[PDB]
């Protein structure tokens, strides 16, 4: 599924990601903006063998088994297929794990560059919330 923007805003509201752990809800809808262009099919491959998936693009290295990256934690136990589904359920659930490891968002590379110090806000404007 290809969300819009304030469909997706809207969805994680309601799933608990505005202001967690500080971080409000123009920087999740950025994020996501910047990885997976809204799009919970999203893949990518690493360098390292790894790869990412779905609208977070959260990495099997650490966070779920896709039966192909050895050596691998599975630290969000989930296999990374549920990651792609339309429902965000699983995705929203794993990045709250992620977010809360030490780094904040820093643990997401277009974060950092694109959204970080930015007016984040200007993502959720005009939406019904
Ligand atoms: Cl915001
Ligand atoms: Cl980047
Ligand atoms: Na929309
Ligand atoms: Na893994």
């Amino acid at each position: 599924k290809v969300f819009g923007r304030c469909e997706l805003a809207a969805a994680m509201k309601r799933h608990g990601l505005d202001n967690y752990r500080g971080y409000s809800l123009g920087n999740w809808v950025c994020a996501a903006k910047f990885e997976s262009n809204f799009n919970t099919q999203a893949t990518n491959r690493n360098t390292d063998g790894s790869t990412d998936y779905g609208i977070l693009q959260i990495n099997s290295r650490w966070w779920c088994n896709d039966g192909r990256t050895p050596g691998s934690r599975n630290l969000c136990n989930i296999p990374c297929s549920a990651l792609l589904s339309s429902d965000i359920t699983a995705s929203v659930n794993c990045a709250k794990k992620i977010v809360s490891d030490g780094n904040g968002m820093n643990a997401w590379v277009a974060w950092r560059n694109r959204c970080k110090g930015t007016d984040v806000q200007a993502w959720i404007r005009g939406c019904r919330l």
